[PDB]
């Protein structure tokens, strides 16, 4: 499923991002447009074997059970592909493990370089919520 913007900023705000670990909505939006463009079939390869799942992008290095990152964990005790799901429950409960990880929203790095520091208001603009 491909999100429209205000309506992926809804499901995130129902599901509890709005300043999760202080980061605003629009923090999570401007991460999801970056990392899948809002698509939650969105998957890709990372160079260490790994895999990123999803609307946010989540790596089965740490978080997520693929069966094919050797020496992995899996911290939200889900397989991948439930990251991949229309409905983004999965997504935003094993987002909210990662950004307490230590880190805050670095865990992601398209929101280190393209989100964080700018004005990510812009991104719940003209959205009913
Ligand atoms: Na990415």
């Amino acid at each position: 499923k491909v999100f429209g913007r205000c309506e992926l900023a809804a499901a995130m705000k129902r599901h509890g991002l709005d300043n999760y670990r202080g980061y605003s909505l629009g923090n999570w939006v401007c991460a999801a447009k970056f990392e899948s463009n809002f698509n939650t079939q969105a998957t890709n390869r990372n160079t260490d074997g790994s895999t990123d799942y999803g609307i946010l992008q989540i790596n089965s290095r740490w978080w997520c059970n693929d069966g094919r990152t050797p020496g992995s964990r899996n911290l939200c005790n889900i397989p991948c592909s439930a990251l991949l799901s229309s409905d983004i429950t999965a997504s935003v409960n094993c987002a909210k493990k990662i950004v307490s990880d230590g880190n805050g929203m670095n865990a992601w790095v398209a929101w280190r370089n393209r989100c964080k520091g700018t004005d990510v208001q812009a991104w719940i603009r003209g959205c009913r919520l």
